[PDB]
């Protein structure tokens, strides 16, 4: 599974991680985060981020 | 997937578009809804909702 | 699927069941529920939680 970053201020999700404070837990997919999920430490929308090739 | 409709309201959940600014991302079966969503029109809970044959 | 009880307080999940009105739907294993849910009863976290073997 890919990592993403967001595009704003950095951050990269990792799916083997997850963002589990707020309910994603490890090996999700980023495609399958709920669509209302912010970025943990900007609070942007998903559309801000961009896979990690 | 077959689509939903709110017997309240009239809103219908369409599985291809999903609810994403609630969560509910496109491609989910309402079944698959979390359960304690609501009509995002008009508030009621699943329950009131029926399925479009 | 198992059960696990809360080990603070002694609620039980039970899958079949759910906890519907916290959007955990029925037929969810405990390992899939968001990581950010809390015991129905007492509040605690997930890590506080064991199987029942
Ligand atoms: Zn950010
Ligand atoms: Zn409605
Ligand atoms: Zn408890």
């Amino acid at each position: 599974m890919k990592k993403y970053t967001c595009t704003v201020c950095g951050y990269i999700y990792n799916p083997e991680d997850g963002d589990p404070d707020n309910g994603v837990n490890p090996g999700t997919d980023f495609k399958d985060i709920p669509d209302d999920w912010v970025c943990p430490l900007c609070g942007v929308g998903k559309d801000q981020f961009e896979e990690v090739e």
